[PDB]
């Protein structure tokens, strides 16, 4: 049994959920989020720049500091980082950003990053701005994640398409 409420259960090990990520870390304080990252870790926009926002910039300052360390992730990959305010742990994972050209074949890549978490609060990765289709990200996560997924989808429209398109 775990914290995660008013869920909807689409296979063994995936939940969906029209939630605004931020609100449902904060609620629920999950092992972990993840984070819809860049190679840069520059949290501006999207859920990234929502929850680094709502952790005051310090999701920011500690990304800086891996990066000036580390260099840049790779496309399909990630890194753990601290859950600040938010969840233990924060899994910042770059999904391909279709709106800079990059492969959507590495999305299979990036979600197998949550099968290293036994639970995670997660967005759909390469959504959004990040310019990929949503269905499709679905579809990906499902056929890719093994681990228990919860996620959290920002838009009531969208999600409602999602359910009701999900095979
Ligand atoms: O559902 C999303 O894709 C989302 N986007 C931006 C901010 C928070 C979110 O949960």
């Amino acid at each position: 049994v775990n914290s995660f409420s008013g869920y909807l259960k689409l296979t063994d090990n995936v939940y969906i959920k029209n939630a605004d990520i931020v609100e449902e870390a904060k609620k629920v304080k999950p092992t972990v989020v993840v984070n819809a990252a860049n190679v840069y870790l520059k949290h501006g926009g999207g859920v990234a720049g929502a929850l680094n926002k709502a952790t005051n910039n310090a999701m920011q300052v500690e990304s800086d500091d891996y990066i000036a360390t580390n260099g840049p992730l790779k496309v399909g990959g990630s890194c753990v980082l601290s859950g600040h305010n938010l969840a233990k742990h924060c899994l910042h994972v770059v999904g391909p950003n279709v709106n800079k050209g990059e492969d959507i074949q590495l999305l299979k890549s990036a979600y197998e990053n949550f099968n290293q978490h036994e639970v995670l609060l997660a967005p759909l990765l390469s959504a959004g701005i990040f310019g990929a289709d949503p269905i499709h990200s679905l579809r990906v996560c499902v056929d890719t994640v093994r681990t228990n997924v919860y996620l959290a989808v920002f838009d009531k429209n969208l999600y409602d398409k999602l359910v009701s398109s999900f095979l």
